[PDB]
């Protein structure tokens, strides 16, 4: 039996997962980071817009702070998150975004001068004082009104995915690519480790370690449209499921990118709209503050994508042999505000669209993009199976709720990375284990035993026919648009493949870098994860953030103010088991109401919701009276616990 | 905390901790082998005179057999060994020693033919037949009557360990070497692995495994002059005792070689005697069959040697700048039987000596060689300390007793090997083991404090003082005549010295491939070894084998026929705690009585040993009468255990 052992396992060496290895590798603590792929070559490469920080530097990014974050995530949450959790953040990305930056990371800064800014109508020239000039630079996103979006070109994720992992190699981690994690070791549910197959000798080893940190990425790829690179399959999501005793969180509460580059998928930045650019329709025009006055474009995906759909579902698809859609007309923001800034954003529609940017509109249309969903864990990031923690889009840390904002997913990667990491750290140097060669042997010649069942199979099915029908079924029911019917049709047919996924026959015998087994082993828990987020989504009735059911339109505060936390205890039963888990406002910094945009006045009011309002205005004119800092005030509506570490305020400009 | 596991560890890759980790490795069980030194450069290397098997197809091996075999080993063994061991190992040697030829391992073999022997007297012509060509030769050796010493040249170890070592790399063990062990890990009294210092970088490694073999070789370097290597300190001995939980065997009982060419020590083979060659004195004729006519040469250890320190003490000692001596006579005994077969033992006499071996005799003098004693183990192999098993010269499993028999040593190395070898891959692949990081921490984190405190030490010993102290004490006092007094002035400045030892002062800081450091953490060892042979031979009042004590000259069956069971319980003490297990005559396949040799009627027999006597030829007769084979009588007198894969029954030449 082959065993490896290190103090802190890794499972994900992907933009968190990769912050946290850092912040116990510097400590003592022998770490180890399985990996698919090199990590340098994970998902968080390919991010365009920038990461988001309560910053203030730039003439615009001007007076922000947590606080003002903290609203802008909360009320873009749609209410469904954990407030003290997206507090922690807030006051954690600043000084994250600091450290980056001096890690080597090239962040476009400021320039003494006149700008010349394109807004939402046209060019206002902006114009930066010269106590700003050097500091790091913002851009406007999507639904902030501030811009704190921090950027290095439009290739942010890029310089970042790197300065940190070459980090890692200064420290000298143990990078393992080309090694899956296939299942987890618990023994009286607590996590020793995993079971590996390398990809490529194909053998089985088991990886045991005090703590394990699962960040294995989004699960963008059970569906058939979407951003996410082909290895963001949520395996990793997958085999915490598999261990009957954590749960997924808000599986159902799946993000929509508007502008993807149809049908490629191929994203197209929304600094595309932040920087000015804006999206035309088949007649070509704007139905920009047309659906929504207070721009169509700068308002959250579930939004701005909503209608992209309603003006298509009128008929009005200028298809193609592919499907209906529309156009993102950036012609008219410069040709260096293009050629540069939006230059990935450029070359991406010449390879591939095959026509020019600062020229036309692009050939676009909503697929999905982000997984808020996912190993459902606590605020210190550990989850129901003790001592298996989490943290990246590819978990449910949930500072997110039913709807991420962008600019917020790599900016909770290396935060959550710098938190959930001391709590990592702690974890392992102090909690003892029992490692018994019975239940080693037990997982590992199990997972031996799996392997070759596989081979040996005489079934005959094509796993690239279930798979392949798999992510049609999700594309279509479980789209932008959900409704009661539909969501049953699915969630029958996403059970009975689970079901043929067990009778696959695969060609090619070899027990080593084998890609087919590789798609064997693999479909099966896709299935699994997949019929998380049907049935989650088929049981929540209503219409939270990017949760819309065509027939339950509203908001639900009194009866859906929980978070579906699925599981499945038995290795047996075909559907996972959802519990829900209700939500305390009594402890929220902001209580229910309008969140600043979207159809206004829909939704079904709780009465708490009020009553905490009340005395939330009540606490806050008393202590504003009676004299008290806005550090006072938060600390009195609702506290919020942090590391010793990340303690200290972040100091602004001009304070 | 740095980890590795592994199913089967092997502390000392000598020639028969090798052995056992192909027996373990042949079977799935993932097998390291930690070592001071590269494999292939043991001490097992330098073995000259042969391996000794019951083989019978040289004229002279001719009508030899187990019982010979056995008979021979157990008249020698002067009867303190375990007849049942003493019997699995000889029907396995011959098996043994075929599997080696077969692996390459080239055995000097007969030729049709007649030849030149010399005898004891002189020219004899002997003849092999033809239907022995090709077979595996053999050489006259010392104390037996029957030629079944098997050879290569005279640097048969060589092309044993090579054979072997080879073997391993064929099979993927895991070779480490410049990588010490410095102590056990056990948690209630079970062996979970080891702590390895890398000699070489320096820090501290826990190596855990189900199970853990120990095969540190002998101890001759705690004595100034021994033909053992420079790495033969024993401190795999010392680490199982300082577990408190094992004990060591006879760990005084301690065999001296005749003719170590003085005073290098560097050996000068039996072969010298098997071959015809003899021992010339200080007059210059042979005390031969002068002291004892059954040949002074031809006859044990203990024996051949003894009178070799009379002569001397009665003044005829005709020394030089360092001592008296005498002299070996090959010179009759042909230009190419010296030339060859005697091939090493011409050239160490060329290079050191500086004169030549065909030509005249050598300045020789008894010295230390071999080392009965060590890790006490059962007949399957393991200890007291359940999980931890022993073989080679390096433990206990007491197929000697107080005199080893020439050509044996290196036929258990390998028998053990094969035999211990079931046993371990056995016990590895059942036994299930709870590893807990609180105690392989506590072990680790307190050896790495170990170290240190030795660098930060302020006292001011020179440990080459103390150490070079100690090995003069020991050839001194602990000579191979022994005496009440000297065993107490002894056993006295050894403990002085334990004590002194825990003051020592080092120069060079650095924590890496410091020479000087690593002669601060071993000298502690050796001594606590040190003190449980001279004390162990201290209470031993009686003269048995290699045990000769003056003033106690006879070998007292009736008080004395157990073996001293040393063991070093508490942490503190100076002095092992020495306890005796007793031996069981009806059990004995041969009681007690007159050795072939030695002294003639000097043993305070016991009545029991009689009875048992009159009762084995009781059984012996009438089974004969019955017309019972040899295997069947062997069966009735005492029955022995073997693994299944070595139980049938060794075929001979003729049957
Ligand atoms: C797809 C995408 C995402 C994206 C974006 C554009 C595109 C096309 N633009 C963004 C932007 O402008 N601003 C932003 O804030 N976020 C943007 N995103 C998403 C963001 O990059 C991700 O949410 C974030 O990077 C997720 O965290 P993480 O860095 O940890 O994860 P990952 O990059 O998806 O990588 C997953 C890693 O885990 C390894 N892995 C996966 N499964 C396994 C198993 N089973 N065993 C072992 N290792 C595993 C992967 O190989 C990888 O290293
Ligand atoms: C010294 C000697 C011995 C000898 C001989 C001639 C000389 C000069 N001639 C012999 C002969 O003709 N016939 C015979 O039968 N035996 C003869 N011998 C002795 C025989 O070779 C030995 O008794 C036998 O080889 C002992 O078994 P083993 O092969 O296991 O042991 P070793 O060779 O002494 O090697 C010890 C190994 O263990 C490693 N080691 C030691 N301590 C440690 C620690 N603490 N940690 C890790 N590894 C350790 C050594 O490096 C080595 O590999
Ligand atoms: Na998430
Ligand atoms: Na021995």
């Amino acid at each position: 039996m082959k065993v490896q052992y290190c103090d802190s396992l890794v499972i994900g060496g992907g933009l968190a997962g990769l912050r946290a290895a850092v912040a116990t590798q510097q400590k003592g603590l022998s770490t180890i980071v399985l990996s698919l792929i090199p990590v340098k070559r994970s998902h968080s490469a390919a991010a365009q817009g920038g990461m988001q920080a309560s910053l203030g530097n730039s003439k615009m990014s001007d007076g922000d702070n947590e606080d003002l974050h903290f609203m802008d995530t909360v009320k873009g949450s749609d209410w469904g998150c954990d407030q003290k959790v997206a507090r922690m953040f807030v006051n954690t990305a600043p000084k994250a975004i600091r450290e980056l930056a001096a890690w080597g990371v090239p962040w476009t800064r400021i320039h003494k001068g006149d700008r010349m800014a394109i807004i939402n109508a046209q060019k206002t020239t902006i114009t930066e004082e010269d106590f700003r000039h050097g500091l790091i630079h913002s851009r406007d996103f999507g639904g902030t009104k501030k811009w704190r979006t921090c950027y290095t070109a439009d290739a942010t994720g890029h310089t970042m995915l790197f300065a940190v992992a070459n980090e890692c190699l200064k420290l000298g981690v143990s990078i393992q690519d080309r090694k899956e994690a296939i299942a987890l070791i618990h023994q009286d549910g607590k996590c020793y480790g995993a079971v590996v197959r390398d990809l490529v000798t194909g053998d089985i080893i088991a990886y045991v370690a005090k703590g394990t940190l699962i960040a294995t990425g989004g699960y963008g790829r059970i569906y058939k449209n979407t951003t996410n690179a082909v290895v963001c399959e949520g395996t990793g999501t997958a085999i915490a499921l598999e261990t009957g005793i954590a749960q997924l969180g808000n599986m159902e509460a799946v993000q929509f990118h508007p502008t993807p580059l149809f049908p490629s998928g191929i994203l197209l930045t929304e600094g595309c709209r932040g920087d000015g650019g804006i999206l035309r329709d088949v007649d070509g025009h704007r139905f920009m503050p047309d659906y929504e006055p207070e721009k169509k474009e700068l308002a959250s995906r579930d939004v701005v994508s909503r209608r992209m759909i309603e003006h298509i579902r009128k008929g009005k698809g200028v298809q193609s042999p592919y499907g209906q859609h529309l156009w993102l007309d950036i012609s008219i923001l410069g040709r260096k505000h293009i050629e540069t800034n939006l230059r990935d954003v450029q070359e991406i529609c010449e390879y591939f669209a095959g026509i020019d940017p600062a020229e036309k509109w692009a050939p676009v249309l909503p697929m999905q993009h982000y997984s808020m969903g996912g190993i459902r864990t606590d605020y210190r990031g550990e989850a129901k199976l003790k001592g298996l923690f989490s943290a990246g889009e590819a978990a449910c840390w949930d500072m997110h709720g039913f709807n991420r904002l962008g600019g917020n997913s790599v900016s909770e990667a290396v935060v959550a990375g710098m938190i959930v990491g001391e709590y990592f750290a702690e974890h392992c140097a102090n909690t003892q284990v029992d490692l018994e060669t019975k239940t080693l042997e037990k997982f590992v010649k199990g997972q031996e035993a799996y392997m070759k069942s596989l081979v040996e199979s005489k079934g005959t099915e094509d796993v690239f026919k279930i798979k392949n029908r798999m992510k049609d079924v999700m594309d279509d029911n479980v789209g932008i648009f959900r409704d009661g019917p539909h969501l049953e049709k699915a969630v029958k047919e996403l059970e009975e493949l689970y079901k043929k996924s067990k009778n696959v026959g695969i060609k090619n015998k070899r027990l080593h870098a084998n890609p087919e087994l590789e798609e064997a082993y693999r479909v099966p828990m896709m299935l699994k994860v997949a019929l998380c987020v049907a049935k989650g989504a088929l049981d929540r009735t209503e219409s939270r953030g990017a949760h819309n059911r065509e027939d339950y339109p509203k908001r639900d505060d009194i009866n859906w103010l929980n978070r579906t936390l699925a599981s499945w205890p038995n290795p047996e039963q075909t559907l996972p088991t959802l519990e829900y888990e209700a939500l305390d406002v009594n402890e929220m910094e902001i209580a229910p109401g309008y969140r600043g945009y979207g159809a206004k006045g829909n939704y079904i009011e709780n009465p708490l919701s009020v009553k905490r309002q009340e005395e939330i205005d009540k606490i806050q004119s008393e202590l504003e009276a009676a004299g008290k800092d806005r550090h006072a005030i938060q600390e009195a509506l609702m506290p919020y616990e942090l590391p010793a570490k990340y303690k200290a305020r972040n100091e602004r400009l001009g304070d």
